[PDB]
């Protein structure tokens, strides 16, 4: 059995960086009250074998958009955020909602986040016609809030991601001007754990907490 | 090879970790857009690679951190040391400043990996003095770390460079390490075939002047 108080066990949970952002304040802190002692720990799903990890128990839950987990895996659908553009308050040009016109217009700081369900927004742009001016390049999002903070470039980035970032760095969002898919986030479990007492628990948890 | 700031459409290719480059393109962005308006920015992590034989070949530009893999063939340039501290939220009902190594041991931790980094090595040596935190969060980078301060009463071990780029935004504050850790040391490196690009010398020049202590 499981109980969720006096459980000292540890769970493993697999997520991207924006993830890992939005999910771990909320989770510690429903966790406080629920499972004061057990522990948790995350890895990047890239981090190296999901697929054969969650299935030999390792990995516990993986979270986000994840085409490669097909067999073997359970996935129940938490919620869908879209892309919106990412600007400082005091922008000296930008406006909200910003058009498609101003969006070429202003420079940008681009995130590869290669092999995620963000790093498909380059090509889309691209194909669409929309050439940018990208002055910087990164591969993450942790600098994003900053240089967004003191600079006048702006950015495309996912909307959980500007719900924790726009009043810790004073940065505004807007609408996006471009025709972008809804990037769908999903939580994922191995069959083998399907009605193992923990992991029904934890996911359980995760519904509640961020189901829409 | 000539370069010229003003009108330069160039690429530079910079290596560093998510501490360095939350910490480094802020302000390096933000001097490019007066002084290298045309000029590109791309960043990438010293271990996404073959990171020596990609600055011999020259594309990768520059390297910053602690890479004590880079000795023969790289000219290296001291930017700071910093210190570890205790990061918690302002309003944290029982961590003071100055924390006590005893205090330190009673509160629950959220520890980073860093893995392959400097700062993957704070684990071991807390170890080591006997110190067995309480670790109820371990995440592999430093990127959740401000939010979950912000919205947690757990205490973080942190780069006082990493600190500083959160304490306001997220409503926290540090106080200065009971342990006893080392402090870490940033530098700049370039490979030897380009002491001499201009373009290397002039963004490598740039560094020094912006981030040397």
């Amino acid at each position: 059995s499981f109980d969720p108080f006096a459980s000292t066990r540890t769970f493993n949970l697999a997520m991207t960086d924006i993830g890992e952002m939005y999910f771990m304040p909320p989770l510690m802190e429903a966790l406080a009250q629920r499972a004061p002692h057990i522990q948790i720990s995350t890895l990047r799903p890239n981090a190296g074998n999901l697929k054969e990890d969650m299935e030999s128990g390792a990995v516990d839950l993986a979270l986000g958009l994840l085409p490669e987990l097909q067999t073997g895996f359970f996935q129940r659908r938490l919620f869908r955020h879209r892309y919106v553009c990412m600007f400082r308050k005091d922008h000296p040009s930008a406006k909200s909602p910003m058009s498609l016109k101003q969006f070429t217009e202003l420079e940008h700081v681009g995130v590869v986040a290669l092999n995620t369900g963000h790093g498909e927004v380059d090509g889309l742009l691209e194909r669409a016609g929309i050439k940018r001016r990208m002055r910087l390049v990164v591969p993450h999002f942790i600098a994003i809030g900053p240089i967004l903070h003191s600079t006048d470039l702006i950015a495309t980035v996912p909307q959980r991601f500007a719900v924790r970032c726009e009043v810790p760095f004073g940065l505004t969002t807007s609408p996006h001007p471009a025709k972008l898919p809804d990037i769908a986030i999903n939580l994922f479990w191995h069959a083998k754990y399907n009605r193992d007492p923990g992991n029904m628990w934890l996911r359980q948890l995760f519904v509640e907490l961020f189901s829409e």
